[PDB]
């Protein structure tokens, strides 16, 4: 018989592309893999950064049963009280007390779901700049473990570098059941059950604008930035949309993860075919 669940984690939402092109999918990919669970990073979900109450809402009525977060966490400000305070979402567990927010909401999370205790958890990587300080995500996290409650045990390493992403994937490799990295808004072709029976991939990538965009945001505001270096603001593109994410299903009984796909929906704009950024645009 052997009973196991079914997960499905999605990267980063961002903005109206990425709420719809979830919103059109998520019933149809739950189906296909028969999930028990969906997980999300919502990160940038309001206007490319951070949640609002409506928003959060709509993720919720759209399928999403937990979300995990990362930098941005705090920018909804008008309903932030509210919103991370929400039983089933978790934000960076990594924070120092030094910043205002250590200590409004949940860093990880434990539920049971069918004779089976999980943990969700979230960091943030020491190789993203923030405006505030963190603690270290190695020993925090690893201290969390040692406390061992948990059978299934999921986490969201929100991260810049491919090497802090690996090095935190060769720490805990089988001391965790899944070790999803975030934050690049840029799928790797990583994904796989580890040598030691854990799930792993150095980013999930980003459920937002697509092919057309500058990792979800404009193209125009980017390129000048790297070229002129102005600082004109980042707005959120609306070319097209992209969805991806990582479908695991774990074994309660050895508590190994027994499968993973990686879980990828592109589609195109014609828009984009209009565009004519050489112009250094
Ligand atoms: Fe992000
Ligand atoms: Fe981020």
């Amino acid at each position: 018989m052997m009973n196991s669940i079914k997960f499905i984690f999605l990267g980063d939402v961002y903005g109206k592309a990425g709420r719809n092109i979830i919103k059109n999918n998520l019933a149809q990919l739950k189906s296909k893999y028969q999930a028990d669970l969906v997980i999300v990073n919502a990160e940038n979900t309001t206007h490319g950064k951070g949640l609002s109450l409506k928003h959060y809402e709509f993720l919720k009525e759209a399928g999403v049963n937990y979300i995990t977060m990362g930098n941005h966490t705090w920018f909804q400000k008008l309903d932030l009280a509210v919103v991370i305070n929400k039983k089933d979402l978790v934000r960076p567990l990594n924070l120092d007390t030094s910043f205002a927010f250590h200590n409004l909401g949940q860093g990880s999370l434990v539920f049971e779901f069918n004779k089976a205790k999980i943990r969700i958890t979230n960091l943030l990587g020491t190789s993203v700049p923030l405006p505030f300080k963190t603690t270290n995500p190695f020993k925090v996290l690893k201290e969390l473990i040692l406390k061992r409650d948990c059978d299934l045990h999921i986490v969201d390493f929100h991260a810049e570098t491919t090497s802090e992403k690996n090095a935190f994937c060769m720490a805990f490799d089988g001391y965790v059941t899944t070790i999803f990295g975030t934050h690049t808004h840029v799928p790797s072709a990583d994904l796989r059950i580890t040598p030691k029976g854990s799930a792993y991939i150095t980013d999930v990538g980003m459920c937002g604008p697509g092919f057309g965009s500058v990792i979800g945001a404009n193209p125009e505001q980017s390129i000048r930035l790297f070229c002129a270096g102005s600082r004109e603001h980042f707005e959120v593109s609306k070319c097209g949309a992209q969805l991806n994410g990582v479908f695991f299903e774990v074994d309660v009984n050895t508590k190994k993860v027994i499968k993973t796909e990686a879980i990828r929906i592109v589609e195109d704009d014609p828009r984009y075919l209009k565009q004519d950024y050489f112009n250094l645009i």
